[PDB]
């Protein structure tokens, strides 16, 4: 047989190598009979190891932040023992290998989110630091943050911290006040939405980084010269992720929103939740007068969004059914939002035909819309800011607690 | 004095509690505050169970942790979080620190955490208030619910839907499958149902239990002879428990809802997806024939639940705003929600002392009608089973 080490309730076979992790490697392993990734560290970061895993046993559990299970200690090493993985983020990603992105990119979010709400920054979120899980007993994968070796508890009463408190974090990921020339204001919690929209891309691109390759990255960071364009311009799907990223990068920390923030943006939302969006927004305006500032926000810039005339970009039937009221004025966002309000509600009374190309509501009938005009629901949702203090409008915005 | 065994240790002073005649002392693991449960040579078959499926359904944040077993000369040790109540506690304790946790809301964690262990083909055969523990407070000052006390559960192999009635542990929570030889049916994930329905009655009543005091229970459920009696019958929110519970504590097994299924009902919906459910009902039914099956099903009994007139069972100013409506039925439920979508979504336009009498969307809108027809709901939803399968209703229902 191969060679297995014991130590009391932690075990491993040391040919079973699953990487490292900054620095000390990483074995795949036995505890408790559960399967267990064990990481062997040496006397040196001992001090350092100790303070990583009280951080993680005093700050509550999270399906998104991983589980410590025990150490064990050695007269030579000590023995952290963790949730075996699949793997990381970055392999997820760099080798091309059922979960989806956006499900992933939540679930690191509100493992930020948790952290953030604990009074805990992270300063080293990256691929390697992301993990996957292991399917579940009914196949499901989930993310997981891991790697707590630059986190910092920050005290009740300070919400920032030190540039220079220890190591300011993975190069290439780090957010432009941690190594600015200047010191305007001191890094706070908004330097991990720094790092997790880089991540977001990353991911979306399927590999490519907002500000370069390796070599220049951090030195691109320092001059704000990101490019996002691995994301398609005329897209839906795409729109919706850029406006989110831009703001997730921005070299004011100020105008980055919190992970909290992040969660209730348009490109978590569900096709359902977008579906009722609209309805929302077209029922809140139907008796607006077309001169108030609401219809002139959403009708600014709205030709565009429209393609000047948008009964010539739907599908014949539609044209066809759409010969009713010609009050629908096909240079209107308005009156847009209108029709697809009046066909969502009329679905079952509307023709064979019609509801073959408009699809199954909900999610196939809002891609229709979605797919033929790619700026509607951003559009929609930055006009719309006017509304997000009504109760009607509260689970689509975020506002900061009472 | 403190014991120590491997990473488990413990000042045997500080007893939290008892068991299968097993002690629970507070204790240390890993640097952490835990319950340690220790047992006798003659349980270590039972502790085995508990670790093992403990460690397989532990996820779940309703499902207590597990951390470690240490075997011992003597005895065997099992480290589980460290909670600090029991729902008994919860319930009958005088003035007891609720710290946020609503009844509605506990039992609805209670259920999740049931419905993983039957997801994994895990049946817990002795639920009951004692181990539904309640945690200590989060960081943030929040407790949850939690279920415990793993020793008596079954994991059924893939594919057993049933298990043998084997000879239980203590009288008052079990269904009457699992004690009557009498029964046809051999129990299954069901008997659970039937304790959390007896859980739920507990809850919502405060101390009372559907088949008595503990000297009748078990004879009363062999019996079938239950009392919901702190349900009042023409209280919106007691007739829709009732209706749930009912359901749950029946004596035929299979007519008894899976957790799945519990969790849907009404029972557990917010204000605001009750009347969400009622503007998608009126809005199906719009523009359906008085004489369909739908709309006959609905107005099937229908002047009971609308009061015979709904008119004058609403406060006057509604009664002025609506007489615009001529063609409103005073005898129809369909008309009675067609009402109410109309005004939900001409809030805004209405009057303000129509406004003023409806109160604000959704909560004290919803309440306005449920509170003077108590049930409308029950029977909407009862009526509208017809549409189940349909994706619209796909929140309201729960599909196999
Ligand atoms: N496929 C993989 N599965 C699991 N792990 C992997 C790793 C890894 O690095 N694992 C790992 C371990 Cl074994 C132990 C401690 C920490 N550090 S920690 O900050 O989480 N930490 C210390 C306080 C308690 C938690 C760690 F991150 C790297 C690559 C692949 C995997
Ligand atoms: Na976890
Ligand atoms: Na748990």
């Amino acid at each position: 047989e191969t060679s297995v080490v014991i130590v009391g309730k932690i075990s491993f076979c040391p040919k079973d190598v699953l990487g490292h992790g900054a620095e000390t490697i990483v074995y795949r392993g036995m505890f408790d009979n559960r399967d267990v990734a064990v990481k062997r560290i040496l006397p040196e970061c001992f001090s350092f190891a100790d303070r990583e895993v009280q951080l993680l046993r005093e700050s509550d559990e999270h399906p998104n932040v991983i589980r410590y299970f025990c150490t064990e200690k050695d007269r030579q090493f000590q023995y952290i023992a963790i949730e075996l993985c699949a793997a990381t983020l970055q392999e997820y990603v760099e080798q091309k290998d059922g979960l989806e992105p956006i499900t992933l990119l939540q679930q690191t979010t509100s493992g930020l989110a948790h952290l953030h709400s604990l009074n805990i920054v992270h300063r080293d979120l990256k691929p390697h630091n992301i993990l996957i899980s292991m399917p579940n007993a009914h196949g499901k994968i989930k993310a997981m943050i891991s790697d707590f070796g630059l986190c910092k508890k920050l005290a009740v009463g300070r919400h920032s911290f030190s540039r220079r408190s220890g190591v300011p974090g993975t190069e290439g990921w780090i957010a432009p006040e941690m190594l600015s020339e200047d010191c305007k204001e001191n890094p706070t919690y908004t330097v991990d939405i720094f790092s997790a929209g880089c991540v977001f891309y990353y991911v979306i691109s399927e590999g490519s980084h907002p500000f370069g390759k390796s070599l220049q990255r951090q030195a691109n960071i320092l001059l704000g010269a990101c490019s996002l364009d691995c994301l398609h311009p005329e897209k839906h799907e795409d729109v919706i992720a850029r406006e989110l990223i831009e703001k997730m990068i921005a070299m004011d920390p100020q105008k980055r929103p919190s992970a909290k923030h992040v969660l209730k943006h348009p490109f978590f939302w569900s096709l359902e939740k977008q579906l009722q969006f609209f309805q929302d927004v077209s029922d809140r305006i139907e008796k607006e007068s077309l001169d108030g500032p609401i219809v002139k926000q959403l009708e600014r810039g709205g030709r565009a969004v429209v393609k000047m005339d948008w009964r010539e970009n739907i599908t014949v039937p539609l044209q066809t059914d759409l010969r009713k009221f010609r009050t629908y004025k096909g240079g209107s966002v308005r009156d847009l939002l209108r029709a697809m309000r009046n066909k969502k509600h009329h679905y079952r009374e509307l023709p064979a035909e019609v509801r073959e190309t408009l699809g199954s509501l909900p999610d196939d009938f809002v891609c229709y819309f979605t797919s033929r005009f790619p700026h509607l629901l951003a559009h929609t949702y930055r006009a719309m800011e006017l509304c997000s203090h009504e109760r009607l409008f509260q689970p689509y915005y975020f506002h900061e607690p009472p």
